[PDB]
């Protein structure tokens, strides 16, 4: 039989391994002749799987590039305008890759050119609350200062916004091992902790979902018209650089002025962590110079998209899409995942040369640029955004498929969670001590669900990866899987050697995952995700789990409003209309669910209209006219934060209209700004409701 | 056989006839018990007549009223402020309705209280290029002065846009005989002609698709958060009234100043037509003042929604829609065009009280507060604009059925040209001079097309009606059919008793269509269209048919653009993207015909596929960024013109940025943002091209 144990028996632990080691022995980054080099090799090898068509589609798009004969820097300068201290030119590379050539050394990805020279404020993590904290209640002025914090808690591009807004003049960010150094485990190479002379790259862009940032809407094609740099969308507008903590030390151990406010301001350095601003008074006359001349060019990248045609509903698409563009060698993030995406084409591969074709339409996706926000994925999606809004069923990311091995981390659309459960009941752990038993028990019972004994967690999605124009911008339902750490044991932000040149083939291969049993685990969920959506005769989505969420989102935000209950009475703020919408969207999806399970099995077009009432669910919780000052995400339910771009938030909209309320100058107007949110919000509920009712 | 002959052999003009009499006795006006008794009707007879349900959808809307105790009017006013001259408190009732209550008075509806005062000028039609020659080559200063204009060749509210950009303090509209009297034609009740008391009535806002001003883009439902008076979308700033050529000549015979620069702005009254400002040296003292004290009110209107449910694809809705509301009774607007909806209805009732359905689901729809915006249709689209844009094959309009009994005339998308041509040829001419010859041939010889001989004119949408929603914001395919004026014999605008107290049952029994065999043949075109939407096995689309207009189109702004040579070639303007684009369209569509006559026409999924490739190629053409500072007018190809809301105008974008280009201060930016435009077209004339190419 060709079925679905077919597909999953077939995928080999082996074949990853060989692909891994394949994908990682050069760099990868966007818009070098290396990726291309890779593109056209990716391309080759899913026609000779036995794809129906690969192509690549291309795009011109803004990258950021450092000076070859003019690197980035940091310097202590002194009174006499001696540089007494440089940070490092590159990272050490990592044993028998000292000899690579066009390793791209760190730096922050979109930053300005400058050489702007002050007092250094430390900020911890550059967060919202942070900034909150200097400014209010320790009464300390960023302006005109150099501002040094330490990655972790929220997305980079955040850290800078919050700076620029703060007044800065520069950013520092840093990897302190409070964040990036777990306890009792070695510095790679012996280990897979970060090193002192590591560093961690990414870009610092604040898009919003837009994609390239000179063509906001529109694939960036040959006849494209380009924004000035000036009305560039996301582009920081201060010069960021990234350092170790060996460099950081050198740069925190001088620093004055008001101690920390508290231990959660305190990494794991031997130094105070003193607020400054400014050194102390032996070295008050000292300053901290950077140095960048990196250049935003555009430059061309390519998407690998390949075609394996549905049998019966062609015109219906189930999309798996991951990044091939690195940082450098992209041990993990992200040739794991793409290692794993080459196992499954080849695997769906095998049973279409012996005769089988999935009910509907398969796409697979290469994704360039990822790195530099998401390019590749966005501009496809803008330029084929009739399609994949009409036609969409489901999209399954494939970024990096580990990042730990203690077990399960799904992130998906509530209207997955069904699929998700099934499938994972009838795949293998892969885990030690749980042989012979199921993923679904290993993950429920390493994950537990914070509300349902019995069940697993799964998060919401956010943003930060290629998922996001086709759920945030397009509302097509979406999910991703991969295997993380224990969350409980290790207090250390994602892992340590993210975005460096330590993250190679051996750091997984010794370290993570020697038997490649994790990645055939995320191959086998992945893939098996794919294989359901693709080829399950009823659409694997179930429209009662959207509705038990929106009661859980509709109690929490009601809960963050009854924080102002003298301001809710003044205003008359009511929550009303919205959990009427959430119950009436229960009911409707209770009636929707028995209608899906009697209805007359034998007619297709009844099975096409009710397809087409699942596929469309999704697409409701769109609002054209976007989030306000966001157009670009228009989920009503779910929106990146407005303060972290990787976390999920829930009624974005009437959530950053309560957000800090208590400070805005004209009540009145803020309070009617929540009211017209919970009205958007419920009439969103209402409507998606109704694509769910008998059609006529 | 039930079939399309069965459908129109049981509509009866003597039907129409008694429809329209019920519909006309007393006045309908938006919001009005009157006309919430109507809904009532219509909704109970639908219902009789078959339908499978009739529901109400009401909403709360603004609108706007006269002040019942304190009216509005126009004065002359001397040197001393006493007022030596009136404008009329109402229109002469006609014979036998001078006891009919609750006729509203003439009133520009939506106009702000005020009482100028101050000095005339004379603004022709208040068209754009009027003021351009006012203020540019004659230097006359429309700041601080009362405006008269006449009604003609644009929508009123431009005309108090473009006077408010000028600098006006009050507008009075006028009607002049020159375009409302046809000569040789009696004055009501003896003829169809205006007479001197008689005056248009109409909304002047600038709503550009937006529906009820204070909800743009969510329906004006019972938990609406609505917007201050301040934000509301589209409303005049200064005060507006309407008058007679009775009290016109009044105001003009009096006027001083430059001369009317030749005969263009020349009516038929006998006055010099002297553009001002102010009166001749006996009178230059004196000077006009307006008193308004109308008010706007949020108020609920009801539309009647009936659904006539598919046998095979009640997922798929044809809607036949028109509104019911009146100024007055309505006699030709609208219940020229319910009376036809009606008798449509009841000869579809009458097939499925013998067991028919269509294929496709029908929606009959009687819109209320047409006349204040379009806000009935546009809040029920709104409400539920999921549906209608994954469900909505097209929409047909009804409002008046005649303007004229001379021919037909239709305005439609190019997608129903082929339907159009052969329905026609179907049904019989009920010209004199005709009989027993197709209305297609009468048609054709009446009105033929100006770039193809033997077929005839078929006009672009544009907007000014309920099918605004559904095409410029929706790109849902439309089309609209009426009976109409020979346009070369009578120069004079619209018909002369539009929005008047004198628009009668009488004035259509006695002087339009006394054997409603006009009215007749429109239901028949309608009705016929609604049919073949809903029954055809295939969509009677033809793609062949867009990629032929889109050449015209892009031939047309390409001309414009070559007006400025040495601009383009100086910011290196090109349109070979744009042609490109449509040459991929047109071969990609003529593909596409081959596969739809080639295909296997047993398989439904097939059939299915095919079928909404056709209902989602209009919807390929929105963009959802919308036009610039337009967010609700999304059609890329048609928008209503920015000069005039009631005209259609193609590639709007590129349009709009090359209007009156050589005046722009920045020539660069003007020409980068001619380019972004272009670019904006062709990529999007490519997307809807590659909607119709092999799904996968
Ligand atoms: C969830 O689903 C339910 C349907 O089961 C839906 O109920 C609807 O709620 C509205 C209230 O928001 C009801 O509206 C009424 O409609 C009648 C005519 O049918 C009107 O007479 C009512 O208006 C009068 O009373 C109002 C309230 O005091 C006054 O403000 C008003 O001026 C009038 O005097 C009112 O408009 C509606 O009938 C029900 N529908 C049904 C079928 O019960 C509910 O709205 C849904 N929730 C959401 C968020 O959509
Ligand atoms: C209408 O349909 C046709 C397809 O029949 C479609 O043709 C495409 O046009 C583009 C040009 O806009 C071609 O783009 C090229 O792609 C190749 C790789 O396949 C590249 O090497 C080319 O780039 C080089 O040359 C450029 C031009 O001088 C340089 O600017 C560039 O830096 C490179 O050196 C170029 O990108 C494309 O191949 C064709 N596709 C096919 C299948 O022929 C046309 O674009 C469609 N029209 C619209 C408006 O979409
Ligand atoms: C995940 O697995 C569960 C458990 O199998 C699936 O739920 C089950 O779905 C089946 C098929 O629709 C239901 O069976 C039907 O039930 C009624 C009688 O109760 C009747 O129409 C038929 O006799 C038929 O057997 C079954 O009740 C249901 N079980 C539960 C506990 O809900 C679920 O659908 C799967 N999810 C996905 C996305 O596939
Ligand atoms: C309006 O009427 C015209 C004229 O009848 C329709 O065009 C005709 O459509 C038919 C049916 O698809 C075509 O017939 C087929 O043609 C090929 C061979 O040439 C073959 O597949 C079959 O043998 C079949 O007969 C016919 O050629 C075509 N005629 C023309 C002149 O185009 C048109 O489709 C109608 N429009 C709408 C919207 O229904
Ligand atoms: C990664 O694997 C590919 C595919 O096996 C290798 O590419 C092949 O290289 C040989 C030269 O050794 C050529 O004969 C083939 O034409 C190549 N095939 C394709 C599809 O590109 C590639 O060399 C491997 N890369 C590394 C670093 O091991
Ligand atoms: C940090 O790097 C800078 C730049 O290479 C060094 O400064 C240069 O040093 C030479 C002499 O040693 C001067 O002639 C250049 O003009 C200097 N350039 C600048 C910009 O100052 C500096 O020595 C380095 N400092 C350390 C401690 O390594
Ligand atoms: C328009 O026609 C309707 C329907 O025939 C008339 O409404 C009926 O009026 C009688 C009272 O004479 C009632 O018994 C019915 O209940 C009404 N029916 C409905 C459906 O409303 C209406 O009176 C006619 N109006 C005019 C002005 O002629
Ligand atoms: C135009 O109408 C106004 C308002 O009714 C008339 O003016 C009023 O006339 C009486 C005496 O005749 C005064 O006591 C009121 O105070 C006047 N009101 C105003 C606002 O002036 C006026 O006579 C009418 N003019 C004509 C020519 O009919
Ligand atoms: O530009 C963006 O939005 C994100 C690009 C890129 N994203 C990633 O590397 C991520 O894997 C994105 C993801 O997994 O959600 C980062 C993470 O989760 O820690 C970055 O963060 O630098
Ligand atoms: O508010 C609007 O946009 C138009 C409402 C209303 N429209 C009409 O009366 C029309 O019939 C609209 C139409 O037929 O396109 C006016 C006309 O064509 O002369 C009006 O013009 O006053
Ligand atoms: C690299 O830096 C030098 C010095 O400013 C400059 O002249 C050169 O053009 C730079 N290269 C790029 C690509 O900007
Ligand atoms: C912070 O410092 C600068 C002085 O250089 C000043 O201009 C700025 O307004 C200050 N901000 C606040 C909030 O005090
Ligand atoms: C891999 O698995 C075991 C967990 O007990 C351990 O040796 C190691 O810490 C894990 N690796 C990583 C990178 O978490
Ligand atoms: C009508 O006019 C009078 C005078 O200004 C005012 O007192 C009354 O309230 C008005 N009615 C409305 C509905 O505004
Ligand atoms: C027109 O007249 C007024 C004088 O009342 C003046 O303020 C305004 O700027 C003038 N406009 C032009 C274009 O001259
Ligand atoms: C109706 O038809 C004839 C056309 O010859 C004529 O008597 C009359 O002018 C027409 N009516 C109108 C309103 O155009
Ligand atoms: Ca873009
Ligand atoms: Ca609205
Ligand atoms: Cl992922
Ligand atoms: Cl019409
Ligand atoms: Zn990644
Ligand atoms: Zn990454
Ligand atoms: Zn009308
Ligand atoms: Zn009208």
């Amino acid at each position: 039989k060709h079925n679905m144990k077919a597909f999953l028996d077939e995928l080999k632990a082996e074949n990853i391994k060989k692909f891994l080691y394949n994908f990682t022995q050069i760099p990868h980054l966007a818009g070098t002749e290396q990726n291309f080099q890779l593109a056209k090799q990716i391309q080759s090898q899913w026609k000779e799987f036995g794809l129906d068509s690969v192509e690549l589609a291309h795009y011109d798009v803004l990258l950021s590039y450092p000076n070859k004969t003019h690197p980035n820097y940091i310097s202590i300068i002194n009174e006499d305008g001696n540089e007494i201290f440089n940070t490092s030119l590159f990272e050490p590379p990592p044993p028998g890759y000292e000899n690579v050539s066009d390793i791209v050394p760190p730096f922050s990805a979109f930053s300005p050119q400058g050489m702007p020279e002050g007092d250094l404020v430390y900020v911890n993590y550059a967060r919202t609350e942070d900034f909150f904290k200097l400014e209010r209640d320790m009464k300390i002025n960023c302006s005109g200062k150099i501002v040094i914090a330490r990655y972790g808690k929220v997305f980079r591009g955040n850290k800078v916004k919050n700076a620029q807004l703060a007044g800065a003049k520069g950013v520092i960010l840093y990897s302190d091992p409070a964040d990036y150094f777990a306890p009792g485990v070695k510095s790679y190479p012996d280990g897979w902790n970060l090193p002192g002379g590591g560093v961690q790259r990414g870009n610092i862009l604040n898009l919003n979902g837009a994609g390239d940032p000179l063509t906001p809407g529109y694939p960036a094609n040959e006849y494209a018209y380009r924004r000035g740099i000036a009305e560039a969308v996301g582009l920081p507008s201060i010069p960021v650089h990234p350092i170790g903590y060996y460099d950081a030390q050198k740069l925190l151990e001088k620093m004055g002025g008001s101690a920390p406010p508290d231990s959660s301001w305190r990494g794991s350095l031997k130094v105070p962590y003193n607020v400054g601003p400014g050194f102390t008074g032996n070295f008050s006359t000292q300053k901290v110079k950077m140095h960048i001349h990196s250049t935003n060019e555009v430059t061309r990248i390519y998407n690998v998209i390949g075609t394996l045609r549905g049998a019966v509903e062609p015109d219906r698409y189930v999309i798996l899409g991951g990044h091939r563009d690195s940082w450098v060698f992209g041990g993990i993030d992200p040739q794991s995942g793409a290692a794993v995406v080459h196992e499954i084409v080849r695997s769906f591969g095998t049973l279409k040369k012996e005769g089988w074709r999935p009910r509907r339409t398969i796409l697979f996706a290469s994704w360039d640029a990822a790195e530099f926000g998401l390019l590749g994925s966005t501009e496809w999606a803008e330029e084929n955004s009739r399609l994949l809004q009409e036609r969409g069923v489901a999209y399954i990311n494939a970024d990096s498929s580990i990042e730990g091995n203690y077990t399960l981390r799904v992130d998906c659309t509530p209207l997955m969670y069904s699929l998700v459960h099934n499938l994972t009941k009838e795949l293998k752990s892969p885990d030690e001590g749980f042989e012979g038993k199921s993923l679904y028990e290993s993950w429920t019972k390493k994950s537990p669900s914070p509300e349902f004994s019995g069940m697993p967690r799964i998060s919401k999605l956010g943003s930060g990866n290629d998922f996001e124009v086709f759920f945030q911008r397009l509302g097509i339902a979406s999910g991703r899987a991969r295997y993380t750490k224990n969350w409980e044991t290790n207090k250390f932000s994602g892992y340590p050697l993210y975005h460096s040149v330590y993250e190679t083939y051996e750091l997984v291969e010794k370290f993570y995952d020697p038997m490649f049993k994790y990645h055939l685990t995320v191959a086998q969920v992945r893939g098996g995700m794919v294989f359901e959506l693709a080829n399950s005769i009823v659409l694997p989505f179930d429209c009662r789990d959207y509705a038990v969420v929106l009661r859980k989102y509709a109690d929490k935000i009601y809960s963050i409003s009854m924080k102002h209950p003298q301001e809710m009475k003044t205003y008359s703020v009511s929550f009303d209309s919205l959990f009427s919408a959430v119950k009436n969207f229960t009911e409707i999806a209770s009636k929707f669910s028995e209608r899906l399970q009697d209805f007359d099995k034998s007619n297709p077009i009844v099975l096409r209209m009710m397809n087409d009432q699942l596929m469309f669910l999704e697409r409701a919780f769109i609002d054209p006219l976007g989030l306000p000052d966001r157009p670009f995400y228009r989920h009503v339910i779910y929106a990146p934060s407005s303060h972290n771009k990787y976390a999920g938030e829930s009624f974005p909209g009437i959530y950053d209209a309560l957000f800090d309320i208590e400070s805005k100058v004209d009540p009145s107007k803020a309070w009617g700004e929540v009211k017209r949110q919970i009205y958007v919000a419920a009439f969103t509920v209402q409507a998606a409701a109704e694509t769910l009712s008998e059609v006529a």
